C-alpha cells in the first residue's frame, strides 16, 4: 500500500508537505525542541538539497547543448538580448518595489541595536569587464568541475552552434559524428529529466523536513523590528509577483493565474531549497513539460536567470538598505534611493557567477550610497541582526527569483512564437 | 624468453612470482647495504605502477558502474529480477561484513607497522555518520570525478544507469535512440578501460617487484607472517561466509543445506580449479539444471546475472584487505567508514569485469572511498602491493564462493517461487 | 561587413596596427588607457583560445591514436623526441653565438635593491617522467595538465582501436560510437577555432598594442641590445635550422612559412605556446596536410616539452647576467649551458611557471645562482622588465618549431598529403 504515495499527483502534494512542515516546525520550535529537529529531521532536507544539486550541471550542459544545437544563431542572439533586457528591467522594478514597501511599512522604526563586533563583509567588487571576461571559460572541464554556471553556458552554446553547423556540412563522416555527439547529449539531458522526475516524486518529504527545520529554528527570532522586516520583505515579494510578473504576462497574453497554477511545482521547491541554482532541474523540467517551451529558449534563459536575474534578492537588498539606514538613524532621501536602484541593477550583473555573492551585492549597494560597511560600526550590527532572520527571509526571495526566471522564459518564448499554445488554454 | 613470451604467462602467478622475487631481492640488497641503491634505480617502477593503477580507478567506477546499473535496473526487473537482485546485494553486504568481522578478529596486518606515525591529521575529528551518508549524493558529479571521490560517483553512475534504462523503455523514437547511444558510449568506455586494466595487470609483476624490493630493502620488515595471516583470515572468512550465510539463508527458506553442498560440489570444485566465475558458467548451469532442479527460466536468467553482479568472494576479500591495510599503515578504521567500505564494495559488485584485475581495481576503489591515499611512496601503496602480490591464492579461493553464492541465490529464488521440482531434493 | 576578408593576412594588418598604436600610446604616456580599454579584447581572445586546448587535445589525440598502429606511433614518438632535443640544443647554440656577437650585457649599472629571486625548485627527471602518467585523468583534464592527458588519450585510442578489431559485436558497435563521439568533438573544436580566427584580428591588435605600449618605453640602452640579440637569434634559428631541415627532408621552407602565418602570428601575441595549440593544430591539419595521427600526438607534446625560442632566451639571458656582473664564461661553461638547457627542457615539462625554473637551472649550472640580494638577482630583475616583448617572439618560435617538426616527421612517415603542398 506504499504505492499510493508514489502514485499521488505532486501538484497538490507539495503544498500539503510544505504546510504540514510549517505547522510542525512552529509547534516544535516554540516548545524548545529545535535540537531534535536539526539532529533527526534536517538530514532529510539536506539530502534532498544535495539530490537536487547533483543534477544542476549535467542538466544545464546537456539541455543547453541540445537546445542551442536546435536553433538558428540569429534566433539565439535575439532571445539572448530580449531576455537580458527583460532581466535588467525586472531587477530594477524589484528594487523599486522593495524601496517603496520599505518606506511604506516603516521598516526599522526603533531597531534598538546593542553593542558588539557586528558582521561585516569586505565588498571588493570584481570589475565589470573582468566579469564579462570570466564568462569565457579558460577550461570547460574546470568550469564543470567547479559548479560555475555561466562559463558552462557559454561553452555549451558554442558547442551546440558548432554541432548544428556540422550537421549542416556535406561529408558523411563529420555529419554522422555530429549527430552521434548530439544524440549522446540528448540522452544525457533526458536521463537527467527522468532523475528530476524521481527526485520530485520524493520531494514532499524533503520539503516537509526543510521547511520544518527553518520555521522551527527561526520561528522565534521573528519579533519586533525583525518581524517588521520579514513582513515588509514578504509583502514586497508578493507585490512583485502579483504586480510586475502578472502585468508582464497579461501584456504579452500569457494568462497569469494559469502560469502560477503551473509553476507551483518549481515555486515551492525554490521557496524551501533557498537556492536558485539548486532548483534549476525542477524549473527546467516544469518549463519544458508544463509550459511547452522549445528546448532552445528555456535551456538558455533558466540557467542564465539562475545567476543573473535575481529579483527577490534585489528586493531584499533594496529593503535591507532602508532598514539599516533607519537603524543608524540617518534615513534615506529620494535620490540615494535611485542610486540604490542603479547600483543593485549593476551589482546583479557585476556578480554574475560569483559563488556566495549574497553579501557582496549588499556591500556594493551600501558602499555606493555612503553606508560604509566597516566592522564594529552600527551598520554592521544592523546587518548582523538581519542576517539573524536571513534564513526566514532567504526563503521567499528564492521563490521570487525562480518565478522571475520562469516568467522571463515564458515571455521570451511567447514573443518568439515557440510556445505550445495547446497546453495553455483549457 | 623475451618479453613477448613474458606476456603469455598467467597474470596472477606472474604477480606472485614478482612478489617473491621482490622479497628475496630486497633481503639481499638490504643485507649487502644497497637500500639507497634501490630507492632510486628500482623504486621508480613501483611508483609508475601505482600511478598506472590509480588511473583506471575513476573511469571504471563511472563507465562500468553505469553499464552494470543499466543491466540490473528496476526498469527491466520482473518478480524474479528484483527477488534475485535484492539477494545478490544483501549477500554481498553480509560478505563484506563477514570480511570486516574476521579481519578485526584475526587482527590482520599488525606485525608489519610500516607507517610513519599512529595518526597526525587522521583520527582527529569524528565524521558524522549521517553526514557521511549525505556525502553519497554528490553536490556536483563532475566535481566528485575531478576531486577523486569514489562513492559519490558510484551513486551518480547507478542513478544514471537506472535513468537510461527507464529511457530505453520509452515508446518515443528520438529519446530511445539517444538512450541507446549514451549506453553504447558508456559501454565502449568501460570496455576500453578493461583493455587498459589488462595491460596494467600485465605490467603489475614488475611494479609489485619494485615496491616489495624497496620495502624490504629500506625497512627490515618481512611480509610473510602477516601475509600468511591474511591468507588464513580470508579463507576462514570464506568458510564462515559459506556456513553461516548460506546455511541460515537455506534453513530459513525450507531447504536441507547438506543436500545443497553435496549437489553444488561439482560447481564448487570446478570453480576452485579454474579460478574464474564465468569460466565455469556452463558447469554451474548444468548443476543447477539437472542436479538442483531449477527450471529453464530461473537458472537461465539468474546464473548470468550472478556471474556479472553477484560476487561475495571479492567482497569478503576486500572487507578483509582494506582492514589489513588500515591496521598495517598504522591507524585503523572507525565505525563510520567501515560502513563506507561496505557500501562501496557492494555498490561496486554490481559493476564488474571478470578480468584478473577485478579485485585489485575494486580494492583500489575501496581504499580510495574509505579514504586511504594510494599516493606513490605512502605506506598504503606498499601494503596494497603486498596484498596484491598474493592475488593467486585468494583468487583461487574466492572464485569458489562466488559461484556458490550464485547457485544458492538461484535455488532460493526458485524455491520461493515454486519452480524447482522436489524429485531432485526429497529422498 | 567585417567577416568578408581572408583572415590569412588580416591578422597581419591587425598586428602591425596594434604594434604601431601601442608604440604611440607608450610614447605619449597612455599605458593606463590601453590597459583599461584595449587589453580586455586581448584577454577575451586569449581565453577563447585557451577554452579549446583541452577538448581539442583530448578528442584529436584519441581519434588519431585510434587510427594508427602502436608501432608506427612509437616510431613517430622516437623521431619527434629526437627532433625536439636536436632543435633545443641548436637553439641554445645559436643563442650563445649571437650573444657573444652582440656582446650581450657588455656593461650595465644594476643598482642595489630587492630584485626578483624565485626559489629554484628543480624536480628530478624521474618525477617529471612519472608525472606523465595521470593519477586521475579527469583531475588532469580539470587542472590544465596536457601531458597526462596526452598519455591517457594515447592509451585510450589504442584500446579503442583494439576493441574495433574484436570478433564480438556488442563491443564492435560500442567502441565505434565512442570513437565517433570523439570525432564529432574534435570536428566541432576545429569549427570553433575557425570561428574564433574571425575575431583573431581584433584580439591580436589589442594584445600586441598593450604589450608594445607597456614595454615599448623600457627597451632603451643596455636593455635594448638583449632584445635585438633574442630576435636575431630567433630569426637566425628559423632561417638556418628550420629551413635547412626542411630543404633536407624535401619540404619547401618558403611554402611552409607562408602556410604557417596563421599559427605564428597568433602565437607571437598570445605569448603562450600551450594556449595557441588549437590554432596550430587546425592550421597543420588544414594547410599542411598532416593526418590526425602525427599532428595530434606531436603538436601538444611539442607545446609541452619542445621550447626552442625559450631555450634561445635561456642562452641569451645566461650570457647577459654573466657578462653584466663581470664574469665572462668559457667554451666548457657554454657546453654546460647547452646540455643543462636541453635537460631542463625535458625534466621540467608539466609544472606551472616552467619558464622561470629552467632558467634557474641553466643559471645555477654556470655558477650564477638566483639568490635574493645578490648581483645576479638584481641583474636578472632588469632583464625581466622587457619579458613581454622578449617572450612574444620566443613563443612564436616555440610554435613554428612544433609545426616544422610535425611536418618533418610526417614527410618522413609519408603521412604528409602531398596535394596540399604543390600548386
Ligand atoms: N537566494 C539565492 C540563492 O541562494 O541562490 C540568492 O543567491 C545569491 C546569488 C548568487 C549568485 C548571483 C546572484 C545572487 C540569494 O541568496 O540572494
Ligand atoms: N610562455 C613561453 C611559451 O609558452 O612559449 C615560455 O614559457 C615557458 C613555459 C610556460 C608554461 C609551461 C611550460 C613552459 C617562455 O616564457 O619562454
Amino acid at each position: 500500500l506504499l504505492r499510493r504515495y508514489l502514485d499521488y499527483p505532486v501538484l497538490w502534494k507539495i503544498l500539503w508537505g510544505l504546510v504540514l512542515g510549517a505547522v510542525f516546525g512552529l509547534i516544535a520550535g516554540h516548545f524548545g525542541y529545535a535540537g531534535a529537529v536539526k539532529t533527526y529531521i534536517k538530514p532529510f532536507g539536506d539530502l534532498f538539497v544535495r539530490l537536487l544539486k547533483m543534477l544542476v550541471m549535467p542538466i544545464v550542459l546537456a539541455s543547453l547543448v541540445v537546445g542551442a544545437a536546435s536553433i538558428s544563431p540569429a534566433r539565439l542572439g535575439r532571445v539572448g538580448v530580449k531576455i537580458v533586457v527583460y532581466y535588467l528591467a525586472t531587477s530594477a522594478m524589484a528594487v523599486f518595489f522593495g524601496l517603496i514597501v520599505g518606506r511604506l511599512f516603516n521598516v526599522g522604526a526603533n531597531v534598538n541595536l546593542g553593542s558588539g563586533t557586528g558582521k561585516a563583509i569586505e565588498a571588493q567588487p570584481p570589475s565589470l569587464v573582468q566579469t564579462l571576461l570570466n564568462i569565457v571559460p579558460t577550461n570547460p572541464f574546470a568550469s564543470l568541475a567547479k559548479g560555475e554556471v555561466l562559463p558552462v553556458i557559454f561553452f555549451a552554446i558554442i558547442l551546440g552552434i558548432a554541432i548544428t553547423y556540422l550537421m549542416n556540412r556535406n561529408e558523411e563522416r563529420v555529419r554522422k559524428s555530429a549527430e552521434t555527439l548530439l544524440r549522446v547529449f540528448d540522452g544525457l539531458a533526458e536521463a537527467m529529466y527522468l532523475i528530476v522526475g524521481g527526485v520530485m516524486q520524493y520531494a514532499p518529504i524533503g520539503v516537509f523536513a526543510l521547511i520544518a527545520y527553518v520555521m522551527a529554528e527561526q520561528g522565534v527570532r521573528v519579533v519586533g523590528p525583525l518581524a517588521k522586516v520579514v513582513g515588509a520583505v514578504y509583502t514586497g515579494l508578493f507585490l512583485q509577483i502579483v504586480i510586475t510578473y502578472f502585468i508582464l504576462l497579461k501584456v504579452f497574453g500569457i494568462d497569469p493565474i494559469k502560469f502560477i497554477r503551473k509553476a507551483k511545482d518549481a515555486m515551492i521547491t525554490a521557496f524551501v531549497t533557498r537556492s536558485s541554482s539548486g532548483t534549476l532541474p525542477v524549473t527546467m523540467r516544469v518549463a519544458e513539460e508544463e509550459m511547452g517551451v522549445d528546448k532552445g529558449i528555456f535551456s538558455f534563459t533558466l540557467p542564465l536567470g539562475a545567476t543573473i536575474n535575481m529579483d527577490g534578492t534585489a528586493l531584499y537588498q533594496g529593503v535591507t538598505v532602508l532598514f539599516v539606514a533607519n537603524a543608524i538613524g540617518h534615513p534615506l532621501t529620494l535620490g540615494q534611493q535611485l542610486v540604490v536602484v542603479l547600483t543593485a541593477v549593476l551589482a546583479s550583473i557585476g556578480t554574475a557567477g560569483v559563488p556566495g555573492a549574497g553579501a557582496i551585492m549588499l556591500a556594493m549597494v551600501l558602499q555606493s550610497v555612503g553606508l560604509d560597511l566597516t566592522p564594529g560600526s552600527p551598520v554592521a550590527l544592523a546587518y548582523a541582526m538581519i542576517l539573524g532572520i536571513d534564513a526566514i527571509l532567504d526563503m521567499g526571495r528564492t521563490m521570487v527569483n525562480v518565478t522571475g526566471d520562469l516568467a522571463g522564459t515564458v515571455i521570451v518564448a511567447k514573443t518568439e512564437k515557440e510556445l505550445d499554445e495547446s497546453k495553455w488554454i483549457s
